[PDB]
C-alpha cells in the first residue's frame, strides 16, 4: 500500500518537472487599470538588440511578431489584450525600458499600460522603495520617449499603491475644425486633431447622432472606424519631430459626463473597431492639449475624464513650451514655433494575476490566433 | 503579503484545439453536495460571481470557458469536475474533459504506472461518468499526444422540429442539449466572416427552442432545456466529413469542434443509419482544427421513449461515443481579487 504511493507519488513528481523541459516560458503580471487589460512581460524573452527604445521596438517588429501574437491573441490572450515587455532602461534618467503592444501590433505609447507599469514595478519589487517614502518615482524609457511615473503609496505600507501617475510625453493640438464627410447616417463632422503619444481625431458624440453608452458601442466603433479610415485617406498627419509617427492612430469621442466628478465623459475607438475600456491616457493627454490650445484649460487645473464604463482619470496641464522653427498645422508662425504642454493623468491598476504562459513547440496555436476580421 | 493571496485561485490554462479552458485547481472552499450536480446547482445559486470574476474581463474574454475541480465522488473516478462559462453552467462538456485528462497526466494529478502508453482518466461530471484516456507520446513519461473521452449516452430526441425566426432542426443530447441545423437552412455559410451573425441565429434558436418545445432528459431530470445549437455545413479539410460551429453561453462560439456537439451529431447520424459502429467521424471547427469520433456501442432501453422513439415497449436507442482530440498547457497562472478593484466579479460589453 504505501510502498505504491510513494512510486506513485515520485512518478507524479517527475511528470510534473518533466513539464517545462524544452518549452519556452514567459512570466507576466497581469493588470488591468480600470478596467483596461495589460499584460507587463517580465521575464523569459529574448535578447533584442538596439541602443534606444525606438530601435527595440523596430526591431521586434521586425523580427518577432511571433512574441506579440502568442502573447496578445487567442488562447493565451483575446481580442482587446493590451501588453508590454520591460526591458532594461537605456536613457539617462530611467528606471525600466518598456515597449507596448496590443492585439494589432507594436505601440509607441500606452498611457493606461504606463500607469500598469509603474504601479507593478512597485508592488512586486521590481523597484526599491526607499524607507519612510510615500511617493516612488518610477521612469519609464518608452519609443516615443521619457515618460515619468510616480507611484502613490498607500499610507502605513512599504509597497502598496493607491494610484499612479504619469507625465506624458510632449502634447499638442496639430489641426483644428478639420471637415471629413461620413457616410449616412453620420453625415458631416469636425474634428480636431491632436497628439498625446498617439495621435488621435477628437470629434463630439453630439456630430455622430449617438449618444455614448455600452450599448451604442458597435455604433460608435463603426463611426469610429470609418471617420478614422476618411482622415488617413484625406489629412496629411505626422509628428514634425518625429518622423517614425505618423497616421490617425484613435478616435476620440466624447460628451457630456454621467459622474459628477467629471468634465466629460469619452470612448477611444482604435485598431481594428475595438474600444477602449479606461478612459484612455494618451487620449486624456491629447484632449488637454486642445482645451488647453483653446483657452479653455489653465495650467494645474483638474481635468476628469470619465470612460464608457465609469471609470476617472484626473489630469493636468503642467506646463506649456513654444518650440522654435518647428510647425504643425495650427501654428500661426514657425519663427516662434509650434505650442506643446506637459500633462500629467493619474489613475488605478489592479494586479489581476501572476501568469507564467507556455509555449509548446508542437502547439499549432503558439503563436495565437485571431477570429475578427478586417471589413474593407 | 499573506492577504494580497486571500481569495485567489490556480488555474492550468489549456486549449483544447484553439479553445480555451481555464482548469482552476485551488481557492474554492469546500462547496456542500454530495454528488457534482450538487455542487454545481450550489456553485450557481450561491457562488455565481466566481465563475463571473474567472470567465469575464479583464481576467477573462467573452469566449472563455472553464473548470472547477474536485475530489471524486463517485466509485472509480480520479477527478470531480464543474464546467463553466461565460453564461452559466454546462452540466458536460467535451473540449475542457479533453483538456483535463490531459492536464491530469501532465501535471502529475495522476499517476503514470512503469511503461504505460495510455492513462485512463475518469472525471465524475454533473452528466455522469466520463472515462478519458491520456495516449502519451512514446518514450516521454508524461508528455500527452492526444485524449479520449467516452462520452455519457447519447441520443437523437426529436426530428424537423420546426421553429419560425422557419426552418427544420434535429434535436439530440451528447452530454447537453443540442439543436443541429444546417447551415443553409440559415442562409449563412460557415466562415470567420459570417460568424457574428451566427451567433446571433443561434442565441434565436436556443431562446425560441425552450420557449416552444419542452426537451427533457429521461434519467437525469435536472437536464431539461436546449443549451447549445450546432450548425453545421460542409468541410473545407479533406480529411473531414462536415465543419461546424456550435453557438452556446452568453452567444460566445466554440472554436473546437465541440466533443458533446460531435458525440450528439453522431447519434444522430448513427440513429438515421449514416453512420455505423466502429467507423471514425472527423469533424472541423471553424478554424480548421479536428476532432476525431467513434460509436462505440449502441443500446435499446425498454420502457423509455423520447419523441423519436416510435414503440416504448422496444424503447429509445443510445449510443457510446468515443471522442479524440488535442490539448496544450498554455500557462499556470494565480489569479487575484483585491477587494477594492470595482471589476473583481468582471463585466461584459456584450450587447443584450
Ligand atoms: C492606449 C490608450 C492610452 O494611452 O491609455
Ligand atoms: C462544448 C463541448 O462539449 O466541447
Amino acid at each position: 500500500e504505501k510502498k505504491k504511493n510513494q512510486r506513485a507519488n515520485r512518478r507524479e513528481h517527475q511528470q510534473k518537472r518533466e513539464i517545462m523541459r524544452f518549452k519556452k516560458s514567459f512570466t507576466c503580471i497581469d493588470m488591468h487599470t480600470e478596467g483596461e487589460a495589460a499584460r507587463i512581460v517580465t521575464s523569459g524573452l529574448p535578447h533584442i538588440p538596439g541602443s534606444n527604445m525606438a530601435e527595440k521596438k523596430a526591431y521586434l517588429q521586425e523580427n518577432m511578431d511571433y512574441l506579440r501574437r502568442g502573447i496578445m491573441l487567442e488562447p493565451r490572450g483575446h481580442d482587446d489584450m493590451f501588453g508590454a515587455f520591460l526591458f532594461d532602461p537605456i536613457e539617462e534618467g530611467a528606471d525600466l525600458g518598456i515597449v507596448f503592444m496590443d492585439t494589432g501590433g507594436y505601440l509607441n505609447m500606452c498611457g493606461h499600460n504606463s500607469i500598469a507599469a509603474v504601479t507593478a514595478a512597485v508592488e512586486t519589487g521590481i523597484v526599491s522603495v526607499p524607507a519612510k517614502a510615500t511617493n516612488v518615482p518610477v521612469v519609464l524609457d518608452t519609443p516615443a520617449g521619457l515618460v515619468r511615473g510616480t507611484a502613490h503609496l498607500q499610507s502605513g505600507t512599504e509597497s502598496e499603491v493607491s494610484n499612479a501617475s504619469i507625465i506624458n510625453v510632449p502634447s499638442f493640438l496639430y489641426q483644428q475644425d478639420v471637415v471629413v464627410v461620413l457616410p449616412k447616417p453620420y453625415g458631416e463632422v469636425r474634428v480636431d486633431i491632436a497628439f498625446g503619444g498617439n495621435f488621435f481625431a477628437i470629434v463630439p458624440a453630439e456630430q455622430l447622432g449617438i449618444d455614448i453608452s455600452v450599448q451604442n458601442l458597435s455604433r460608435l466603433q463603426e463611426a469610429g472606424e470609418l471617420l478614422r479610415t476618411e482622415i488617413n485617406r484625406s489629412v496629411k498627419v505626422q509628428h514634425p519631430q518625429l518622423p517614425h509617427i505618423n497616421t490617425v492612430d484613435c478616435v476620440e469621442i466624447y460628451g457630456p459626463p454621467t459622474n459628477p466628478e467629471a468634465n466629460y465623459k469619452n470612448v477611444v475607438i482604435f485598431g481594428n473597431r475595438q474600444a477602449d475600456r479606461s478612459p484612455c491616457g494618451t487620449g486624456t493627454s491629447a484632449k488637454m492639449a486642445t482645451l488647453y490650445a483653446k483657452g479653455q484649460l489653465r495650467i494645474g487645473e483638474t481635468f476628469v475624464y470619465e470612460s464608457i464604463l465609469g471609470s476617472l482619470f484626473q489630469g493636468r496641464v503642467l506646463g506649456e513650451e513654444r518650440i522654435p522653427g518647428v510647425k504643425v498645422p495650427v501654428t500661426k508662425d514657425a519663427e516662434e514655433g509650434m505650442l506643446v504642454v506637459t500633462a500629467e493623468i493619474t489613475g488605478k491598476a489592479f494586479i489581476m494575476g501572476f501568469n507564467t504562459m507556455l509555449f509548446d513547440p508542437t502547439d499549432p496555436f503558439k503563436n495565437g490566433f485571431t477570429l475578427k476580421q478586417y471589413i474593407w
